[PDB]
C-alpha cells in the first residue's frame, strides 16, 4: 500500500521517485521492462538548446544539475558524468552563420553568456575541427550528462530511501474507485496506491485517456552511432541545427541523430548510419579512423500538445501525469520531479498544465 | 620516441603511465588486447582486507592514504568516477573458533590498525539486517573500502593519454630492442616502438621479459572464478570478509561474490562447481541472494610471482630496463604506490630497494 506509484521507469519517473522518496513518501516505480529501458538510455544528454515558458523551467532545472549530482554520487556510487566545458553552435556556410549570429543575439538580452567565434579561434580550442567550420557561438556555462547514469542514479536513490522497483510488470489500467485512484492493474497483479503518476514516455497515450481523449504521446525515433578514439579529438560537445557529436567519458564520442516519427521500431537502417557519419565527416574528419563502437535507436516521446503534461487531474483525486518531454526530458528531469513532488505535497498550484499546454494563436 | 615505453595495460601499468605523463614525460603503452582486458578488470577492488616489517605493509598504507585525493584528481580531469568508497569492512565469523581467530587477527594487528573494534552478532545484524543470524561477530575495520578496478584502471590511462600518452591496444611486446647496453625501444606485433626506458607490467605473462633479470624471476596466472547478482533490496551497504571469501556491493544494486583459486592456468572459462560452490557459500552468509538476480560469472587470473612478491625496481646494469609485476591479491591496493614510487624510481628520486628485500 503506497503513496505513490509512478507509472515508468525512465528518468521522468525516477526522477519523480527520486524527490517523493527523498521526503519520505512510500513510492512504487512500475515498469514493463527495466530503469532507463528507452529514450533515457538513448538520449546524448545534452543541456541546453526560441523562447517560451519552457525556457525558463529549463534554466531551472539546468541550475539544480550541479549539487543534484554531488548529492547523487554521495548517496547512491552513481556519477552522472555532470560535465560544463560549454557547447558550440557551428556554421559550414553563411546562411548557417547567420541564423546561429541572429539565435545568439535574442539570447543574449535574457542574461545568457555567450561569445561568437572565427572558425580559426574555433580550430585554436578544439583543433581536429573541420577547415569548413566558418564559426561558430560558444556557450562556456552549457554542459551535459549521461542519461542512462542519471535515470539509474535517480532511481537506486530512491530505492535507497525506501522506493520499490518493480520491472517486467506492466500497467495495464488505473483502479478508480469512488472517483478516487486506489490502485494500479498490472501483469503481476494490483498495487495498491493513493496516488499515481504517469511517466511512460511513448506510451502514456492509452493512460492519458482519463484526462483526456486527445491528450497522448508517439514516438519520435532516433538512430545515433557511438566511436571510441585514442585522441582527444573534441573537449566539448559541438551542435548543428540538432546534430550533435558529443564526448564522453572513457574515449567515446556520441553523434546522432536522425528524425522518424510516429513509429515504436528500434532497428537502425544503413542509410541512418551512412548519413550521420558521413555528415560527422565534414564537421570532424578524423573520426573517419576511430573504433566503430555501436549503433542504436531510440524513441523521443513527443506531446500531442507539443509540451509535456505535468499536472494533477481535476476531477480524479490522486491521479497525475509527467510525460511528453520530446527533445529536453534530461535537461528537465530535475525541475520536473521537483514539481510533481512539491505538487502532490500541495506545495504547489496545478498551473504548469495551463501554462504549459494552451497557446494564444491569434490576437 | 617516447622516454618510456610501458608494457601492460592493467592498473599496474596504467598507473606509472598516469604518475609518469603527469610529470611531463612522454610514455608509450603497448597492450596484447585492450586497457583493463585481464585480471584488473576481474578483480573485486578491495583495499587492505603480510608480516609487519614486510615493505609492502608500509606501501600498502601509503597506497591507502594517496587514495581518496586521487579519485577526486582522475574524475575531475578523465570525468571517470573510480567508485572509491569508504564505508568499511566486515571481518565475519559464523564459529566460535572463526570468532577466535578473527580477534586474534584484531588484537595483535593493533599498528594504528584503522580503529577497529569488535561486534556481537546481533549487533551487526543491526548495521546490516540481511546478514544471516549465523554469524557470531565480527570486525569491523572503519576506514577499509574498495574501488572498481576496471574503472581505477580506465581512469589512470585516460589521465595519461589526456597527458599526452600513445595507447597502443592490440599490440604484443615480443621482446625488448637493447643495442650498446642500452635501451632503444621494444619489438611488437604492429611495428617497433623506440623509447629510451622500458616497465614490465604484464601481469601474468611477464615471465619471458622478466628473464632478462635472472632466469629464476617469473610471473605466473591463479585463476580466480567471480558471480555478479544485481538486487533492488539493500542487502549490504560495506563488503563482508572471511578467510578470503567476499560478498561486495558494487554501486547500482550489484554485489559481486567470490572468489575461487586455481593456480597455474590461464583459462577463463568458468566450471559450474564453482558457481555451485561460490553460491552455497554466499547462502549462509546472506540469504536474500537466493531471490536476487543472476547477472554473471569470469574467471580472472591473479598475477602471482615465483618469488611470491611482486617484482619492482631498475636492473643494476642494464641501461633503462624497469619491472613492476606481480602483485597476485594485492594489484589494485598497491597501483596507486606502484605507480608512485615507479615514476620517483625512474626520475632518480627513490632509491632500489624492493629487488633486495
Ligand atoms: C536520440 C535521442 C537523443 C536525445 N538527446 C537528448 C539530449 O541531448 N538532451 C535531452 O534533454 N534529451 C534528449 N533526449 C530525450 C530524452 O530521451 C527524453 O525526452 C526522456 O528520456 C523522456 O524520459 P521518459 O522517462 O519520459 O521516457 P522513457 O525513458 O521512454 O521512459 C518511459 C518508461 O515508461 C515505461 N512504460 C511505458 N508504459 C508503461 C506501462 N504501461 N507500465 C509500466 N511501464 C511503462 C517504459 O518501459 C519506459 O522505460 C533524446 C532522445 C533521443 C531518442
Ligand atoms: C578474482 C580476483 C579478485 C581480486 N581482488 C582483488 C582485491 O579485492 N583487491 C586487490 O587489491 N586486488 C585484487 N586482485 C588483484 C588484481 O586483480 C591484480 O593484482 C591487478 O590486476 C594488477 O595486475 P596487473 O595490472 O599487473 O595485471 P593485468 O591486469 O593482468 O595486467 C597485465 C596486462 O599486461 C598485458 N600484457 C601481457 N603481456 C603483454 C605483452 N607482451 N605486450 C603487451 N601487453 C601485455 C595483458 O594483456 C594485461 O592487460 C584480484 C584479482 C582477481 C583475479
Amino acid at each position: 500500500k503506497y503513496d505513490v506509484a509512478i507509472i515508468g521507469g525512465g528518468v521522468i519517473g525516477s526522477s519523480v521517485a527520486h524527490f517523493l522518496a527523498e521526503r519520505g513518501h512510500k513510492v512504487a516505480i512500475v515498469e514493463k521492462q527495466s530503469i532507463a529501458s528507452e529514450a533515457s538510455k538513448a538520449a546524448a544528454g545534452l543541456l541546453g538548446v526560441a523562447y517560451n515558458p519552457l525556457f525558463e523551467l529549463a534554466r531551472e532545472s539546468r541550475a539544480i544539475f550541479p549539487q543534484l549530482a554531488a548529492v547523487l554520487r554521495e548517496k547512491t556510487g552513481v556519477d552522472i558524468g555532470y560535465e560544463e566545458k560549454g557547447i558550440y553552435r557551428i556554421a559550414q556556410n553563411e546562411d548557417e552563420k547567420e541564423r546561429i549570429l541572429h539565435i545568439m543575439d535574442w539570447q543574449q538580452k535574457t542574461g545568457e553568456d555567450s561569445y561568437f567565434l572565427t572558425g580559426d579561434h574555433v580550430r585554436e580550442k578544439e583543433p581536429y575541427l573541420s577547415e569548413s567550420i566558418i564559426g561558430a557561438v560558444y556557450y562556456p556555462k552549457d554542459g551535459h550528462v549521461i542519461a542512462p547514469e542519471l535515470t539509474k542514479a535517480f532511481a537506486h536513490s530512491a530505492a535507497i530511501s525506501g522506493a520499490d522497483i518493480y520491472e517486467q510488470t506492466e500497467v495495464f489500467d488505473i483502479r478508480i474507485e469512488n472517483n478516487k485512484v486506489t490502485g494500479v492493474i498490472t501483469s503481476e497483479g494490483i498495487v495498491t496506491c493513493e496516488k499515481v503518476v504517469i511517466a511512460g514516455g511513448s506510451w502514456s497515450t492509452k493512460l492519458l485517456s482519463y484526462f483526456h481523449r486527445d491528450w497522448g504521446t508517439y514516438p519520435v525515433k532516433g538512430e545515433v552511432v557511438a566511436v571510441r578514439s585514442r585522441k582527444q579529438l573534441l573537449k566539448a560537445p559541438i551542435f548543428q541545427e540538432r546534430f550533435y557529436i558529443t564526448p564522453k567519458r572513457g574515449g567515446r564520442y556520441v553523434i546522432g541523430a536522425t528524425m522518424k516519427p510516429h513509429t515504436f521500431n528500434k532497428t537502425v537502417q544503413p542509410e541512418s548510419i551512412t548519413s550521420i557519419l558521413e555528415r560527422a565527416y565534414t564537421i570532424l574528419p578524423a573520426l573517419k579512423e576511430a573504433e566503430w563502437e555501436s549503433t542504436w535507436a531510440g524513441l523521443r516521446p513527443q506531446s500531442n500538445h507539443e509540451a509535456p503534461y505535468m499536472g494533477e487531474h481535476e476531477e480524479i483525486k490522486g491521479l497525475y501525469a509527467c510525460t511528453g518531454h520530446y527533445r529536453n526530458g534530461i535537461l528537465l528531469s530535475p525541475i520536473s520531479g521537483q514539481y510533481m513532488a512539491d505538487l502532490i505535497e500541495g506545495k504547489q498550484e496545478n498551473h504548469l498544465l495551463d501554462s504549459l499546454l494552451s497557446r494564444r494563436v491569434l490576437e
